[PDB]
RNA sequence: GGGAGUG
DNA sequence: AGCCGTGCGCACTCCCTAGTGAGTCGTATTA
DNA sequence: TAATACGACTCACTTCTGGCGCACGGCT
């Protein structure tokens, strides 16, 4: 790719692309890239009419003046000089203000480090990206139907100005700060544009440098980085430059890594399957959903939403205002903090649901959309655009598949499972889910008629999703069974980790618990918790402890015995959602600690949100109380997959650790990283590496020596906590990504299904091609865990490794378990 | 160190 | 070498949060 | 060498909203 001329390389991707899709999609697929920057430049002129032409030629000035400052000295060159030589001083001048204005503007601080970082990555891209993105900018800013343009370009017809490219900068962070902090230096002088304010000097946890904007400028005063496709994405070839196609950019990743170094380990590797899997995900053609974007734009719109998500809309002051003594000013303050913390939460759901609406309504008339996929360091695969068929609610409902398949009987059948999914019937046997629907097909059919007047989709646990269910039952009603239909039907598994455990074990158990096992109800692990945590919850109400005062310092506080606080949780209810996160995290390697954090986010805050939280006196302190129950009562139903755990937990801890001999420091042996292969061919390495922070000595402006601390980019040693308490979720996470990855494959190669919506758990096609993936995810399943025992591989891997007084500590190994791989099969509530 | 979303 | 104090709560992704400068010294760099 | 920059180490200047136990860095 770098033996091409910066001429070529922003020609050749317009020309495979015009010659493919035409030029028409050719021009707004680049324009789409590069509007980010496009916006980025337009918000700079504006900003510029309603001083500017006063402070560009003073800065450049400025530049060359300090290079010939800096050339004439002896001894070693300040380190931002080589760096701010690879780009004309006019345009190195230019991007300072730029990136100054932008910082400031939209920011209400701003910290001297985040700007300084900010000016040091936006000269780098211009250093390597700024020529090949003004040419390439000339395609779409020109002047000014369509099929067979949802053909994927061939991989071998890819000309190699395309295959390529570095994803990682080489810069260092270190290195980057440098460049932007000698560029504000140079920017205060001449002009001075703005101040340098020191806040809360002498406080460890507040003292910060931070950059002032001057009151002369003040007063003469989401993220469309990764957008959606038009055109289907590049095949991934290679590590990077798969997904997007404009080369004024920077690549993506194949696999999300913490290094550029964790990356190039997958450089020559070989793993056809795994290439493929996210080529033909990728290659999926969505559309916006039309009906449910045109009442989506009316209802988040009104000040009373029938949605339980869909946030304010109204900026909700704070209260009230009572006379000034001791426990009145309690008060209030409780209050206060509770209407600060909810608005804060409420503006960020806000800016989120306003950003997937406008793209919703940009891409509504589109034939045809793409999302490219990315994979992080493990297996998981990931939707690169910020719009995501991944997304919320909402975010999936308004989106929807390109083409169908016909169509009935075998589809219709499964549309009203779908249906019944979307609604809080999960739980409950097929002919009951058909039985739902069709009891309520006058509730259906009139929210299609006037959804703006019936608001009954809304009451449901999807409301768009099962919106988007009733647009579409609808239409089979007046069509018939061969109305034309390419709503994505998901099958999701029940407890994911828990189900691959039960797996790669055999765990019986286990099964079946999770729905691995042929039942005629629907097995929730879920609710069976909740039913052992209302017994314990129960013992403790009429026989428990009282409470206490335990008198810390006013200061004195109650503690609430177990009496109390199993009270206030039946005067809740704790169902199977109290439980359900709690349930999936132990699977993934947690703590009780852990839980109690989760138990209040979960359930106890919004309760309090809600005003049906009044109970909880005590808030952390009750979540604390249900994390030990839960860690209790869900011990007894998960005994073999926590085994499995902790011969993950032991392995990955002896390898991360250091050696020790007697009283000599031989090192016999390092810290090691944990690495594994995942059936499909995917390689997965465990490196958490200690976070480490470093400090550079800038001589500010000849008067100070700035001294920013700073998060260092440049490795250090292995972090053995994380690698410990991170190998589980790790492990299985990478398991089911696999088998995800697989899924694609086999349903994409034995049948005809080119469909897919994936999230990471859940699988999704077209009501036609429903079937097949309901049978495709199990037979990919029992086909990976009847081949290769993955524990067994993964002790193939390391060790060797193992140094020696250390296999004395290492177990166990997990003994298998008494389930028949191939009754998942014939398992119908195991989705997955 | 927070905020949001997914499993 | 052993002791006592401070840090951290299962992953992954995306969005608003890298204590401070001065004193002193060693060191890698360049006319 | 002589001069220059800077890293590396040391030292001192609306809410407390929690819990419990274990591991590691910082200190002497």
């Amino acid at each position: 790719k770098n033996d091409f001329s910066d001429i070529e390389l922003a020609a050749i991707p317009f020309n495979t692309l015009a010659d493919h899709y035409g030029e028409r999609l050719a021009r707004e697929q680049l324009a789409l890239e590069h509007e980010s920057y496009e916006m980025g430049e337009a918000r700079f002129r504006k900003m510029f009419e309603r001083l500017i032409t006063t402070l560009l030629p003073k800065m450049i000035a400025r530049i060359n003046d300090w290079f010939e400052e800096v050339k004439a000295k002896r001894g070693k060159r300040p380190t931002a000089f080589q760096f701010l030589q690879e780009i004309k001083p006019e345009a190195v001048a230019y991007i300072t203000i730029k990136t100054t204005l932008a910082c400031l503007t939209s920011a209400d601080n701003t910290t001297v480090q985040a700007v300084a970082s900010a000016i040091g990555r936006a000269i780098e891209d211009e250093a390597r990206f700024g020529r090949i993105r003004d040419l390439e900018a000339k395609h779409f800013k020109k002047n000014v139907y369509k099929k067979a343009f949802m053909q994927v370009v061939e991989a071998d017809m890819l000309s190699k100005g395309l295959l390529g490219g570095e994803a990682w900068s080489s810069w260092h962070k270190e290195d980057s700060i440098h460049v932007g902090v000698r560029c504000i230096e140079m920017l205060i002088e001449s002009t001075g544009m703005v101040s340098l304010h020191r806040q809360n000097a002498g406080v460890v946890g507040q003292d910060s440098e931070t950059i002032e904007l001057a009151p002369e400028y003040a007063e003469a005063i989401i993220s469309l980085m990764f957008q959606p496709c038009v055109v289907p994405p590049k095949p991934w070839t290679g590590i990077t430059g798969g997904g997007y196609w404009a080369n004024g950019r920077r690549p993506l990743a194949l696999v999300r890594t913490h290094s550029k170094k964790a990356l190039m380990r997958y450089e020559d590797v070989y793993m056809p399957e795994v290439y493929k899997a996210i080529n033909i995900a990728q290659n999926t053609a969505w559309k916006i959903n039309k009906k449910v974007l045109a009442v989506a734009n009316v209802i988040t719109k009104w000040k009373h939403c029938p949605v339980e998500d869909i946030p304010a809309i109204e900026r909700e002051e704070l209260p009230m205002k009572p006379d000034m003594n001791p426990e009145a000013l309690t008060a209030w303050k409780r209050a206060a903090a509770a209407v600060y913390r909810k608005d804060k939460a409420r503006k960020s759901r806000r800016i989120s649901l306003e950003f997937m609406l406008e793209q919703a309504n940009k891409f509504a008339n589109h034939k045809a959309i793409w999302f490219p996929y990315n994979m992080d360091w493990r297996g998981r695969v990931y939707a690169v655009s910020m719009f995501n068929p991944q997304g919320n609610d909402m975010t999936k409902g308004l989106l929807t598949l390109a083409k169908g398949k016909p169509i009935g009987k075998e589809g219709y059948y499964w549309l009203k499972i779908h249906g019944a999914n979307c609604a809080g019937v999960d739980k409950v046997p097929f002919p009951e889910r058909i039985k739902f629907i069709e009891e309520n097909h006058e509730n259906i059919m009139a929210c299609a008629k006037s959804p703006l007047e019936n608001t009954w989709w809304a009451e449901q646990d999807s409301p768009f999703c099962f919106l988007a269910f009733c647009f579409e039952y609808a239409g089979v009603q007046h069509h018939g069974l061969s109305y034309n239909c390419s709503l994505p039907l998901a099958f999701d598994g029940s407890c994911s980790g828990i189900q691959h455990f039960s797996a790669m074990l055999r765990d019986e158990v286990g099964g079946r618990a999770v729905n691995l096992l042929p039942s005629e109800t629907v097995q929730d692990i879920y609710g069976i918790v909740a039913k052992k945590v209302n017994e314990i919850l129960q013992a403790d109400a009429i026989n428990g402890t009282d409470n206490e005062v335990v008198t810390v310092t006013i200061s004195e506080k109650v503690k609430l015995g177990t009496k109390a606080l199993a009270g206030q949780w039946l005067a809740y209810g704790v169902t199977r959602s109290v439980t359900k996160r709690s349930v999936m995290t132990l699977a993934y390697g947690s703590k009780e600690f852990g839980f109690r954090q989760q138990v209040l986010e979960d359930t106890i805050q919004p309760a309090i949100d809600s005003g049906k939280g009044l109970m909880f006196t005590q808030p952390n302190q009750a979540a604390g109380y249900m994390a030990k129950l839960i860690w209790e009562s869900v011990s007894v139903t998960v005994v073999a997959a926590v085994e499995a755990m902790n011969w993950l937990k032991s392995a990955a801890k002896l390898l991360a650790a250091e050696v020790k001999d007697k009283k000599t420091g031989e090192i016999l042996r390092k810290r090691c990283a944990v690495h594994w292969v995942t059936p499909d061919g995917f390689p997965v390495w465990q490196e958490y590496k200690k976070p480490i922070q470093t400090r550079l000595n800038l001589m500010f402006l000849g008067q100070f020596r700035l001294q920013p601390t700073i998060n260092t980019n440049k490795d250090s040693e292995i972090d053995a906590h994380k690698q410990e308490s991170g190998i589980a979720p790790n492990f299985v996470h990478s398991q089911d990504g696999s088998h995800l990855r697989k899924t694609v494959v086999w349903a994409h190669e034995k049948y005809g299904i080119e469909s897919f919506a994936l999230i990471h758990d859940s699988f999704g096609t077209i009501p036609a091609d429903a079937a097949n993936l309901f049978k495709a995810v199990r037979e990919t399943m029992v086909d990976t865990y009847e081949s290769c025992d993955v524990l067994a591989d993964f002790y193939d891997q390391f060790a060797d490794q193992l140094h020696e007084s250390q296999l004395d500590k290492m177990p166990a190994l997990p003994a298998k378990g008494n389930l028949n791989l191939r009754d998942i099969l014939e398992s119908d509530f195991a989705f997955a």
